[PDB]
DNA sequence: TATGTCCAACTTTC
DNA sequence: GAAAGTTGGACATA
DNA sequence: TATGTCCAACTTTC
DNA sequence: GAAAGTTGGACATA
């Protein structure tokens, strides 16, 4: 079956989120993206709240395939990847990851949206807890999806104070603190 | 009556605090603030150059006010210092900590409010280093860490934690936001 | 206010 | 019945 | 609307 | 009488 139209225009979507945000995700730029008219858009979705809620979890899944296709050397790493990875090609997707945390407090869709990116990131993160234990790597001395929250939480944190301008939080620092913390929380 | 410009300034000042708490940042008018001070609303831009430098600085008050209650909490130890300092749950901060969350937001559109929210960040941090220092000294807290790094952390953690728990996620509660507390403070500080 | 922007429903055409 | 075209007002903002 | 900005006249203090 | 402080509104603007 020709499904291949909603796919196109769903591509379409995610293009013009990682490129504009979504301020930019308006049915007439999306249509134009996909080279359809803008009733066709409607036609394969219920409205524009659901194509921006979708693909905005279709660009989140593309954003952990990038980072699940770096290989690391250990469960450390991996985790350290899942929760902090320095690939540059994930600037794009976080930059819309973080636009919709603000528009969550507003758009109840997009709220929903975001929970569950929330959600697959900590499956990912309890995931690979999970098997680290089991590799005898880490150490538990608490659940994997207590840990994972707490990991999470402190990403979140501190990126909310890294994007202020905190000369003290960068980048460099940012690696650090996260190297630290899966020390204690994995390694004691 | 009359008054002096500093003694006017504080009572238009005192004004905006009081809106702040009862009524956010919608609230914060010239008009609506003005009134509630009991002042002609052009004595506004007398004491301040704009509504934005007014909202700022009414809001960085209430931090302090906030972090005033806390620090009066009257704690057992330097661990119960810290937690309040990070987590308290006395519900007198409520108010504090929605306007808190408020200027997160606003900080995204409003360079003056991002600054403001920057220094709250600041004094928040500052106190945190205060109470590990003192906390060392005392022999209560092993530090494998900087005061510093070690704040940034638990701060960290905090504001992360009160995203997640803002969005309704049911497994992080507010039980659950203070059992995960506790337990970075052990990690950081007792291990 | 009123002005720009946007969309789900409605109408016409084929 | 489907696609193309039009409507009216919602929504945020100057 | 209603909200921010600014000022010329007015009132009090010196 | 001058200086300081206050008022209400005009005007433009989000």
């Amino acid at each position: 079956n020709r499904e291949e139209r909603r796919e196109t225009i769903m591509q379409a979507a995610m293009r013009v989120a990682l490129d504009q945000g979504f301020t930019g995700m308006t049915v007439r730029n999306i249509a134009t993206a996909a080279g359809v008219a803008a009733g066709q858009v409607h036609h394969h979705f219920t409205s524009s709240g659901e194509l921006k809620s979708q693909a905005f979890i279709r660009v989140i899944r593309e954003m952990m395939d990038l980072q699940r296709l770096s290989r690391t050397a250990g469960w450390r790493e991996q985790l350290f990847s899942a929760l902090g990875s320095e690939d540059g090609r994930l600037e794009p997707y976080i930059r819309l990851w973080r636009q919709a945390q603000l528009l969550a407090d507003s758009d109840p869709e997009i709220k929903s949206a975001y929970l569950l990116t929330m959600n697959l990131w900590h499956d990912e993160a309890v995931r690979i807890i999970r098997a680290g234990h089991a590799a005898g790597e880490f150490t538990l001395r608490d659940s994997a999806e207590n840990i994972a929250w707490r990991l999470i939480s402190l990403v979140c944190g501190l990126d909310g104070i890294y994007v202020l301008g905190m000369p003290e939080v960068d980048d460099a620092a940012f690696t650090r603190h996260l190297q630290h913390v899966i020390q204690l929380e994995l390694f004691s």
